[PDB]
């Protein structure tokens, strides 16, 4: 499986989206799992999930790594509403266009917020819900906010550079020795290729601050079986929000990885894959 | 598999144990997993683990459900040292007598303390370490101590009655509707059959208070891959000790079950079994 | 100062209250501080606050220890709405009847919920806000709910007895040696004197469960300078809600007392008095 | 009161210190309060405490703002043992040289660690113990370590610059608008004036890593009445260590300030002063 060989585009039409181009990477043919990426500069479906797509497809799933609006090879957009909800509308437009009735969701950070809004807005269109450090869930009980990683992500958005990209990647990972020239170069390419995405994200953040993303009050509505994952060492989204979700969602469990940065799906790919596949199969 | 058909006895000789009778239930023939029970009145290997033994044996493990000294059908004892360490000596004596060189351990509460002391004292004799609400790890950062469940466990030790047994079982479970006459009767039988165990436990607790059980300071020595499990709704041992372990043990992960009392292995048996088996196979 | 000599009654008329009798104890003549009691059986203004009224009056405050509707010598009531809000309406009716334009509030548990609803509903009628283990603020991130103390409080409501009263008082206090025959007798008298209050509270709880009391989502509206106090060892309302308030209210501080049960105002009266008086004078 | 007019030097002789020059600022003549500063580059007694010295002296205390070895105008040193203990030896040498039998201590961060070691090593030489974000107390239950602020403090030590100094000061404060040219210039002067202190601190940190500073296991020995303070928004030392202390020290209380960085004594000087003075007078 490669980015090139899985790469697809589809036009969506859904509340506020008109003939809007969505890029995604797709493989496999069984039950659909849509994976949704974080909101850092250069983020995209393949970049965030290339260690997971293979094992999920081997397990029998149809995997769609979606580029959210205003990221990677999806169309540029300036959003005046909180991104979780707008992104969720885009997931529904994608599913409608592809004739997918129900999907399991996997969401990292901004993608976790997307997945939560999707589950809230379209409960008949979701299977299982998998959340990896979901963002926007209001204040932490322990962590000063904005968190260290979020500050760096905004710095990179405003002043993109390879050095600042490196710094950010150093804070994303517990084990900085895992940061290869290849990982850096790939993220830098997504940044260099679509500078407008960076400008638009900052404009959107002024229109709809992070507090507007907080869906905490509605967590009780979620009936999807939910699997919450967190890196113990996540410097981007606070560990105690893993507990907030576990207490507020009806059917949830929480798995926390030791020696693990924000990207549990990448830094602990093997264990992440086995747990999530098991959950999809047996929970 | 039944209690009767798996029931075995063996004499142990180890530091402070002389021709000391240990009861255990054993089945299967592959890699050894010794499961270690909690410290409440009536506790024993079969009682705590009868929902787990079958699936672990089906998975290919040799399962030994051990009765710790001063519980169930093991010999009565008054302990002047912290129970985790004394119990761990008993596990080593059992393994020595059965010619078992290395075992994976699963430990609930008092059994979790046992498993931690075993890993500390005999690091060459342990495989993987599985901890389910381990007790004795010092103060909670949030929970007033003694915890509600611990108070009830001491009340039952001092004044055993079927009513107080019922109360305790109600606090052990998140879903009290899961408390059958059969579960009650079985725990009550272990209490009625060996009243001396109750007296001796209380005497032991006066000699060696819970603070003596705290091995927090030595957690950094543990090299066993460790899987920590907790019920979100555990009223016996505090949820934040799951985090204490995750931060202090080198290679650990933490799984917390929603809508789950202290006994995650019983209340969430299916998920518990799948996760722990997966961990033993693949971690 | 005595209960008898401070005892007053006033009729209130406010949204849903018609010629409704409120009992209170009043002393002093400077700025008004209304203290609001917890929701346990037998609770009342004097009982909860008799260690605080003297020092506050010596400091120059007019102190009103209010009996909330359905407690002590206030009129019986069955409430179909969450008690915080209904109680707050009663505080406003009391202030209106006494020609008090603004008051500082001190609220324990149910009284803390009252004080929060008052601050939200009538922001021009409050000075400073003092909260001592306020109840009803939704789930804890650590504590299984209902908490141990809340279970006991409901047990006493349903089956009042002097023994169960004693048990409850034992769980309220960190230092059980502080429980005198006098304290017990006084609480028991309030229970014996108005059995109907007990029945009505249980009926009200069925109509308006604790989740209906959660005003977390509105905490951002509070502009009152706020002083949050908690007993470290509170078995009735969870310590982490002290942090929830500190993060969600604009101008707040949190003081936690070691070796202190739920009743910080009683168990640590001297320090409580000095801190709260200082806050009222200088914050 | 000014830095110049309060400035004093004294030679100390104590375990490992021989004719070692200590600088301090002193004023007042009643009970002695020694204030102990943090470990960031440029830190010193006056810099950390100039908003507190006046009010404490007005209150009747003799205030000594001590420069710890290897900071400000105290002698340079390379330490091969954990700094808390070495600093505490220096406090005892200072008290011995000045004929001070007992002192109250106030300690910020590294100074909090100093104060804890002093209380442990010389319990007959301490009055009350005041701790403001004490450092070195082992892992956080929530915060990835090293914390954001600690990373920046090390960066400034290795590559001192006015820009990096500014960055660090921005992370120290909740309200960055409080950072004046005067505060910056004063900290920069302490850095520019003694570059060797910077080199030596980094060498010392290699010899004695932060884990060597953890005295958690001995907290039970402290009999001093203890007042623990924390900024809610402290990005240097984790808020949950405030709870660790409150649970582990016999007679403690915890006060947390909203909208407050690491330096509670500076950012919330007025409230800090009133609380600590009250504690010294009345606790
Ligand atoms: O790959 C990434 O860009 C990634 O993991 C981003 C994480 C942070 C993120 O999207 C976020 C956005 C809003 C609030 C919190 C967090
Ligand atoms: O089955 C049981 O008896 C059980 O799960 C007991 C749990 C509590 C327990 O053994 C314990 C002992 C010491 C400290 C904390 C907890
Ligand atoms: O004196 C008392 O009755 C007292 O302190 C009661 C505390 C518990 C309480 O009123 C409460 C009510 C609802 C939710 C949480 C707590
Ligand atoms: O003024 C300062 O330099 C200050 O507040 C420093 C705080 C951090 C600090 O000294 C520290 C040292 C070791 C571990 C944690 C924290
Ligand atoms: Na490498
Ligand atoms: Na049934
Ligand atoms: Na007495
Ligand atoms: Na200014």
């Amino acid at each position: 499986l490669t980015e090139s060989s899985t790469s697809k585009f589809v036009k969506i039409n859904e509340k506020g989206f008109s003939d809007f181009n969505i890029h995604y990477n797709e493989a496999g043919n069984g039950e659909t799992v849509i994976m949704l990426h974080g909101g850092g500069p250069g983020a995209g479906g393949w970049s965030n999930y290339y260690r997971n797509v293979g094992p999920f497809v081997d397990a029998g799933y149809r995997v769609i790594l979606k580029d959210s609006p205003g990221f990677n090879k999806s169309d540029a957009v300036v959003m005046d509403e909180q991104r979780g909800l707008v992104n969720a509308r885009a997931v529904k437009g994608l599913m409608d266009a592809l004739d997918i009735d129900r999907a399991h969701l996997v969401g990292n950070a901004m993608g976790g917020a997307t997945a939560l809004n999707f589950a809230l807005e379209y409960p008949d269109r979701i299977g299982k819900l998998i959340l990896m450090g979901p963002g926007g869930l209001g204040p932490s009980m322990f962590a000063p906010m904005p968190m260290e990683g979020i500050k760096l992500l905004f710095k990179l958005y405003a002043e993109p550079s390879y050095e600042t990209l490196k710094q950010m990647l150093q804070v994303f990972l517990y084990d900085q020795s895992l940061i290869t020239e290849e990982l850096l170069q790939g993220r830098w390419e997504a940044i260099q290729r679509q500078p407008e995405h960076l400008k638009n994200f900052l404009i959107s953040a002024q229109k709809a601050p992070l507090s507007t993303w907080d869906v905490t009050a509605r967590l009780g509505e979620i009936k999807a079986k939910t699997f919450i994952t967190w890196g113990r060492d996540d410097r981007f989204v606070p560990l105690d929000h893993g507990l907030k979700l576990l207490w507020n969602i009806d059917d949830a469990r929480l798995h926390v990885f030791s020696k693990c940065g924000h990207w549990a799906q990448w830094e602990h790919a093997d264990e992440f894959n086995r747990l999530v596949i098991d959950f999809l199969r047996h929970a």
